[PDB]
């Protein structure tokens, strides 16, 4: 039994999540999943009703929860996601980039998984103005975090095509990246097909032939950049799912923001959200080993690819003229 | 006048460069260009003939020279280029990304100019191992280096589409990138169309629509990555020219390596090299204000564009079947 | 005309300052000094009446004042002195160490002046925990601050024995202290008797023979340590005066704390306070060049040495049995 | 048993050391000490005889040796001592300050033991010039190095007056020194009389009353300064012994240099050297747990104390008029 904290959020969050509960229920039924969805408030509407973005009562329900399933948050996204990440130590940021039929009309065979270290590097904020016009920032990279991220890489590789590529820039940064690349090797080498690529080359190679990649393990920054590039190649950044996995707690969300310009027009695309749910199921299979959840993930992911291939009910963002309701219905019919 | 240190280099360097002298000579007399070319030896071949990769007699000549024109260098590339860039303070790294009609693009017509700070950031190698398994790098951003790179960005924009985009990550690095962006504004705001974009957005927008970009001004690291992504999108990395511009010294080279595997087969593509020469002429114009150099620049760029459009004598790297002598000849007929 | 902001402070501050106004008035009279003493509240009693240690009304009266003359502050000393230093940029911390008759029974001829840089080094607080069990602190030293501190050194040397000693540790810290020692030389060398000493040697030399020193210019930390040592040798740390001089604003105070254990017993020693007033007068001679204030400084300083030599009315801290009132009276009689 | 690499060194080194072998030999047979002395060449004299200051044949022997006993080294001191201290991880720098009855003290009887961390802090030389006239040093404090130095502090305290004082500056450096002090507490609190003192207070209290101190545990830099202050107070820097203790290698030397000005006059004082030997025996006791070494230590310390008390055969550096042979002889008669 898993307990999932459901967050609607702002903008098109409420429309996307609330209308997706139909699919979330059809799957608990069809595959007999013991998932409890207890929803809580967080974001810009919670800051207006109460005084905090992450209300006291909400934090207490998330703490007793296994997984956090959220839609997009507004202006307060930084106080909700970041603070929630460092207290439940959700170090691994997973970013899949898979070709979607119809949207990728250039390659068609992209299947990348980017494992990105999300705790150190330059994104921890240790910077100062040391003198007039002079700013110094500290890049901190440890072998502890470097091995933990690698282990996650190994787990995803082992159930995919057994191929990992450690991406870095150790030719210039001998010490920092050199340490990251060494810890990469201690874990991966000899257990999977291993190779190393320089960050600039990988940025060029993603364009030339992204099918050469399976799993990519890289650092916080390099990963921030390569992820977005990869998603856009696979088709669209507005369709991209995201996850932040820790040892005892995980978080699944879409990459796209709250999108206030289209909020309420009933045309927001629920695809990113729904693919993050597919990952969430996959995470319930690593924690339970009960293949009951893996079946639900494949079923939801193939339902999505089928609607995109037919082109009969897509939202405006991807060239359709159907609503969010029509798209969800098409996925609900091909579910079983 | 101008004095140029010419370096043939290794692998395909000797073939490419020596055969391109015909072209370098025809232009000097066609546009009455006072350029003196004095070749020096450097690279792997010089390490085996003499004792050093960069002989004292070579350094003596490059010291009096205005511009450094070079072909690809072998294994000792990292000891030459980098050193010369530091002692002659060649801070601006120019990387154009321009599609050539003829070669496969699959992204449309792109005309992007990336201007990269090439002296500070994380690439100055200020990093150490502080404790067991703990490494620390220092990122340095200064007002000085940042205004200087923005001024170079302004020059190039002004004679292109007058559009600039500062790429950074000030949302997460408030102090370091924030100082970069502020320097970018005090120089560019008001003088050109100016916008700022986060590096991960840019990595993605470069794939979604690269035609939205004209001149990009960014940091050492971010520019290192985006440069290679932009060159692939436009065409190939083997067609890509490069430049390193200082106040009183400039260097022009192809991006491609020595390519020992095809050396001597007489098939190395001189395009990247000849486009470097074209950039050189562009820099001689800024220095002398004599538009003869700009006319020589357009004349050379044009000639290669015509031969590519005709597709009758291309090299095998771009789908042709002609020799490196045939392609140079076709550019020589389109010149006069 | 000078306007001095008078602060009583806590503990023995109120007793020391308020009873010293007799001497402060006798000198304005005897030497016709145009000094306006307008007193303001700051410290632990101000935090109890109002809500801030440095009340809004107080800050506004200090801003229109030239010099700040304070007694000791209590628990809130860090929010009063430090914040007041960095907004009026009072970089130079002056610490004289002069033998007092009767208390120095070991050397008898100590006359040191320590000029201590008070803005950079390690005392600016740029430190983080980068990893588990690992802490990093940044030592930042600029040539700007290094030359400003040296210039102050030169001014004090020029009206004393024309002898300066730059103290550092550049043999180990080639870059940081090496830069400090270079900036020391640019200013001092060729204008005064110049020499360099290593910090550990100076710590030993102060004990062996402190008469070898006149003025000492050193960095924030080394100076924090050497100052206290020097004062204790000269006689007593509880007798030591202190100053923080800036370009447009100065601050004079005793080194000793509020001393709550003896507060109200009418036995606190006013000597430290009164010698800081002697420095304050000296500072009015650098800003006015009117030797009227220099006369008042020598007169107050000799009045103090005379009472210490006679031993008839000293406070318990230095072996007497007289009160703070009796000591002030003896100085008031030998004033004129 | 123990094997000792003996190094005569330069200047007065050869005279002092060679004449002290008589003493080293008499003790080995008087207390049945299994110590093998194997002399190696190192210093300026070795740089002129052979080619290196620290010959390969010397390093070979020191590698198999347990303890390194050395006399003063000339100009090449910084290349030997420092290197050997880094590759054999000799982290604890012991600096006793003990008055000898006979020599001028002027501070009473002091018996201070300073234990200095000698591997991290600011002395690992992690500093760079980041911008024009701006230098940055990195101060590194670790939990590991700090507990290790506190354990060494505990050993020495336990066999002295069971009193320890952690010297630091955590009031201003909250993070760095704060971590040092915390490591100091978890090891010392409860096992000995434990207090903490700020470095500037200590510099002053060392002059006011040094008898309040027994064992001092501090950092690399603070201990560098206070060590020299404490040795002067106790007596002289030329009488001061020094030690550098690692887990599997230890080094013992005098603090004084080679003193070329008096070399050959047969007047160099062997006290510092012989007190180093005494410390060595103390370390052999901790390693073997055989009190024969401790008896040899007290026996040697005592003999020198008797000759100093009698004042009949002292060297000119301490007011005597005897030769370096006479003083060694008097210690040899007081031994048997
Ligand atoms: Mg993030
Ligand atoms: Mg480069
Ligand atoms: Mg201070
Ligand atoms: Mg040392």
């Amino acid at each position: 039994g898993f307990t999932v904290a459901l967050i609607q959020g702002d903008g098109i969050g409420p429309e996307i999540v609330s209308k997706s509960k139909r699919i979330l229920a059809k799957i608990n039924e069809l595959y007999s999943l013991p998932i409890e969805y207890i929803e809580v408030e967080a974001g810009d509407r919670a800051l207006a009703r109460y005084g905090e973005a992450l209300p006291k009562d909400s934090l207490k329900i998330i703490d007793k929860a296994d997984i956090i399933l959220k839609g997009p948050v507004g202006e307060s996204a930084a106080d909700v996601v970041v603070k929630l990440r460092q207290i439940y130590d959700m170090y691994a940021n997973i970013r899949p980039a898979k070709s979607i039929p119809g949207i990728d009309t250039k390659y068609g065979n992209v299947d990348i998984l980017i494992v990105r270290e999300n705790t150190e590097d330059l994104y921890k904020g240790f910077e100062h103005i040391v003198s007039d016009g002079v700013a110094v920032g500290m890049k901190i990279i440890t072998r502890f975090a470097s091995e933990r991220i690698a282990k996650v890489g190994l787990n995803f590789a082992l159930r995919r095509r057994k191929k990992v590529t450690c991406v870095h820039k150790a030719n210039v940064m001998r010490i920092t990246d050199g340490l990251f690349a060494e810890a990469c090797r201690s874990v991966l080498k000899g257990k999977v097909e291993y190779s190393e690529m320089y960050v600039d080359a990988a940025a060029a190679n993603l364009v030339r032939n992204p099918q050469m990649f399976d799993v990519i393990v890289t650092e916080n920054v390099y990963g921030d950049i390569l992820s977005d590039e990869a998603s856009q190649i696979a088709g669209s950044l507005g369709i991209a799912p995201s996850a932040n996995i820790g040892d005892k707690k995980a978080l699944f969300e879409p990459v796209h923001g709250a999108a206030f310009d289209i909020a309420g027009k009933n045309i927001g695309n629920p695809t990113a959200f729904l693919l993050s749910v597919s990952m969430m199921y996959e995470r319930m299979y690593e924690l339970s080993n009960d293949d009951r959840y893996i079946k639900a993930s494949r079923a939801l992911e193939n339902a999505i690819y089928l609607v995109y291939k037919e082109r009969k009910a897509l939202t405006p963002d991807v060239g359709g003229n159907a609503t969010t309701d029509d798209l969800i219905n098409e996925i609900y019919n091909k579910l079983g």
